[PDB]
C-alpha cells in the first residue's frame, strides 16, 4: 500500500491538487515542453 509510480514513467505537469501520485522521493517529474500537457519521470 502507498506506492509510488515507477522510474522511465510517464508523469502529468496539468494534475491540479496533485490528485496522480507522484513518484516516490528520488524521482522528478519534468514536461516534454512548454506548451504541452504530459512529461516523465526519472530518478532524477
Amino acid at each position: 500500500y502507498s506506492r509510488c509510480q515507477l522510474q522511465g514513467f510517464n508523469c502529468v505537469v496539468r494534475s491540479y491538487g496533485l490528485p496522480t501520485i507522484p513518484c516516490c522521493r528520488g524521482l522528478t517529474c519534468r514536461s516534454y515542453f512548454p506548451g504541452s500537457t504530459y512529461g516523465r519521470c526519472q530518478r532524477y
